């Protein structure tokens, strides 16, 4: 998740210009990551987009290069959308050409390094070249097929930074669960938010997250509103899982639990302990996972 060079960030206003023009201002981080890999903001053909236009290498000015680079990336996005293939296939197609999208589509519709490698093997006629790149050395000794770059997605991914809310580290998860397990076996108490009174689902969350140094609201619906939506596949230990029609609370959100992993959760159910998401009752009442915002 390396931030790009200042000479790449210097081209950012021009990037956002053709970004909004080709309706892909959302993907400006990918254009910066591609530019860092292609030239480092050093070359005049800063996107190395001359070839995509049928021109010999470095035939475009800095402005020409950014316009065509963004245009070509948006055409690849569009073709990928039609074919039902993912963003890493788009990134690889900037390097390999649009034919890589059709290749991935016919082989499971998801980018894999093995697909990038086999596409290069075929297009190069099996010709290999030494590649003294620290990304390549631990993978195959440091070589590549003489067609594009089979490591292109790994190179471009180095300069992509995930700024989305980060999950709790292992130490904080242990602080949360050490506190939560002190009340294991305790009875469910509607309106309870202390060991003295015992707890309700949201009262357990508020008390346990406070001991971990996290301030959260008191009501499940408020805790839902104060946290950010995440897919079940990206959910981690310490994230919260919310449920809808478990009882008449007068709000959409009625139930909340501490997510652990897989189908496991901890919550003030009756008695206070662990539950299984995979169960018919919880699967039918499941809203989804939400993340507590912290650094």
């Amino acid at each position: 998740g390396v931030t790009v060079s200042p000479e790449v960030l210097a081209h950012r206003p021009l990037i956002e210009k053709y970004g909004k023009e080709y309706g892909i201002e959302d993907y400006v981080s990918y254009i910066l990551a591609i530019m860092q890999v292609e030239s480092g903001g050093t070359a005049e053909d800063v996107m190395q987009s001359s070839e995509s236009l049928g021109l010999p290498p470095n035939s475009l000015s800095t402005e020409e290069s950014i316009k065509q680079g963004v245009k070509y990336f948006s055409e690849l996005l569009t073709s990928a959308e039609q074919q039902g293939v993912d963003i890493d296939s788009v990134i690889q197609s900037y390097n390999y050409g649009g034919g890589f999208l059709n290749y991935v589509r016919s082989h499971g519709k998801k980018y894999t390094y093995e697909l990038a490698e086999q596409f290069s093997k075929e297009k190069s006629g099996g010709q290999k070249a030494d590649y003294p790149n620290p990304i390549a050395i631990p993978v195959n000794g440091g070589w590549r097929y003489n067609y594009g770059n089979q490591f292109y997605v790994q190179l471009v991914s180095q300069y992509l930074t995930d700024t989305s809310p980060t999950e709790f580290d292992d130490e904080t998860v242990q602080v949360i669960m050490d506190e939560a397990l002190k009340y294991e076996g305790f009875p469910y108490v509607f309106g309870g938010a202390s060991p003295t009174t015992s707890f309700d689902c949201s009262g357990l969350i508020q008390w346990v997250y406070d001991k971990a140094g996290i301030s959260l609201p008191r009501v499940a619906q408020d805790q839902y509103d104060a946290t950010q939506e995440i897919s079940m596949e990206e959910a981690q230990a310490g994230d919260l899982i919310f449920f809808h029609s478990t009882y008449n609370a007068g709000t959409y959100v009625t139930h909340v639990a501490i997510y652990l992993e897989g189908n496991r959760f901890y919550h003030a159910g009756d008695p206070i302990g662990y539950g299984d998401l995979s169960s018919r009752y919880w699967q039918d009442h499941l809203i989804g996972a939400r993340r507590v915002i912290h650094n």
